């Protein structure tokens, strides 16, 4: 049974329960430990089923994770979840499978992951949501790589739409550098392509501040209007400690609740970094920390005044940011939908190839110095995308090879690269 848990909505800029119409805000707490490099809680009952009774106590009910493994099941630990009318907000990258901030590219490896992990976890009414990134761009010198996370979103989007699932939302999650903030912001929702909703990771409010002197009223401000819901992606910076969590009187309180849907506590495990409400310990058990009882009272105090889906309905193009070297260089055009099927043509047809079983950027300056690259690059300051920039790095680093190999044109399945990586495709010559 998900009855605790009704599948939430989007209407406007406000989340509603589908069921009971009321405006759904997020009380949450980020909820990740740290033979895959990453740890998925959710997959394993020994560990959320440990936490759950905690997570009860702290009185949230939603929950960020940022990395699962798709091919394990999490039933258990979503039944779980619901039982409790907990919601899982849930990245679809992982720290191995993410769009490079700095070398970016939207390409069918990182979208196989997208869909592995929409597959894996759409079934869930209690599902609230999926981050196509977080905190991709975080600075003036990487912006030109947020056209490659809206192609994520609208594919991502798009993936779902064509699919028997639930139309769970996608969105981004952001940081809070204030050169790039309203930037970033507006390009989200800009053209023809918008996140669902936005996250901001809010850290401004830190020990006994002040909703006008934290920044929040700034924030508030800002964001009046915004066409998508908005909310706390993460906050509670840990300056003064025990954290009082005084923000979250404020975020819930009656001027921010009119433009906010809440936000996350970061976070329940404690990670040596004092960022945890909870440790544990050497027997595997949970020690509570200082900051848990405060979190708790400031949830258990939080009465959100919100407006119900019927009157929001009855009182009802974005232009994108302009280009400014070093300051915004994110194009408007997006980077293409990857297509396995015109990448896997690379994988059959070419004669030489390299197996994906420091490397990479070294072959690239040899091979590129050797033939024109320009079919695999991606340019999101300029929005132009090469025909097989959409394939993966190895499948771009064959097609290189392959040419030079014809460049050379020996025709002796030498292929012109000396690595055991690299192997002449016996398929290249098997007639269509
Ligand atoms: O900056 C250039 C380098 O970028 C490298 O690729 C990164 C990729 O590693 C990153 O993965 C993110 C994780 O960093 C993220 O960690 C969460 C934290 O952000 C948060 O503060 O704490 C939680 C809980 O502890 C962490 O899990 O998790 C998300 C979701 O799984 C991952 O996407 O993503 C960056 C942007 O997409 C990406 O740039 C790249 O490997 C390097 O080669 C490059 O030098
Ligand atoms: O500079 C880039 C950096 O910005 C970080 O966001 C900052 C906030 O950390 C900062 O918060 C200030 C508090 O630390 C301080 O104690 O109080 C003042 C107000 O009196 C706060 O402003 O506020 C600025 C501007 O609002 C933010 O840009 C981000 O978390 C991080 O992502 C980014 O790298």
């Amino acid at each position: 049974s998900f009855e605790k848990t009704p599948a939430i909505k989007i209407v406007g800029n406000k989340f509603f329960d589908s069921e009971s119409g009321e405006q759904f805000f997020i009380k949450g707490i980020a909820y990740q430990l740290q033979e895959t490099s990453y740890i998925d809680a959710l997959a394993d009952p020994k560990i959320c089923l440990r936490d759950i009774p905690f997570l009860k106590m702290l009185g949230v009910n939603t929950l960020r994770v940022y990395a699962i493994d798709p091919t394990k099941s999490h039933d258990i630990c979503m039944e779980a979840l619901s039982a409790e009318g907990m919601y899982v907000l849930l990245d679809l990258s992982e720290p191995d499978i993410s769009i490079n901030r700095e070398n970016p590219s939207w390409d069918v490896h990182i979208f196989e992951r997208y869909k592995s992990v929409i597959d894996a976890m759409s079934s869930f009414p209690n599902l609230l949501g999926y981050f196509a990134g977080n905190e991709v761009t975080n600075d003036h010198t990487n912006t030109f790589a947020s056209p490659f996370v809206k192609a994520a979103i609208r594919d991502a989007k798009e993936y779902i739409s064509h699919s028997n699932h639930r139309k769970i939302p996608v969105g981004y999650s952001t940081n809070d550098d204030a050169m790039t903030r309203d930037n970033l912001a507006r390009y989200f929702v800009c053209g023809d392509v918008k996140a669902d909703f936005y996250g901001i990771n809010m850290y401004e409010w830190c020990g006994y501040s002040t909703y006008g002197t934290s920044g929040y009223r700034e924030r508030t401000k800002e964001f009046e209007g915004y066409p998508i819901p908005v909310f706390f992606s993460e906050f509670g910076c840990n300056l003064v400690r025990p954290r009082p969590f005084t923000e979250v009187s404020a975020l819930y309180g009656n001027k921010m609740s009119s433009v906010w849907s809440g936000g996350l506590a970061y976070m329940y495990f404690e990670e040596e970094n004092e960022y945890g409400v909870v440790k544990i310990n050497d027997n595997d058990g949970v020690d509570i920390l200082p900051d848990f009882k405060n979190l708790k009272k400031e949830f258990a105090k939080a009465d959100p005044k919100g407006i119900t889906e019927e009157e929001y309905l009855t009182a009802k193009s974005v232009e994108c940011p302009h280009i400014a070297v070093g300051v915004w260089e994110a194009n408007e055009k997006l980077p293409e939908t990857p297509d396995r099927s015109k990448c896997a043509c690379l994988d059959e047809i070419l004669p030489c190839e390299i197996v994906p079983f420091g490397k990479y950027e070294e072959y690239f300056s040899y091979l590129c110095s050797k033939v024109d690259c320009s079919d695999i690059l991606a340019n999101g300051k300029t929005g132009e995308y090469g025909e097989f920039s959409d394939c993966s790095v190895e499948q771009k680093l064959s097609l290189q090879l392959s040419k030079l190999y014809c460049k050379i044109g020996a025709n002796d399945r030498h292929c012109p690269l000396n690595d055991k990586n690299v192997y002449f495709n016996l398929e290249s010559l098997q007639p269509l």
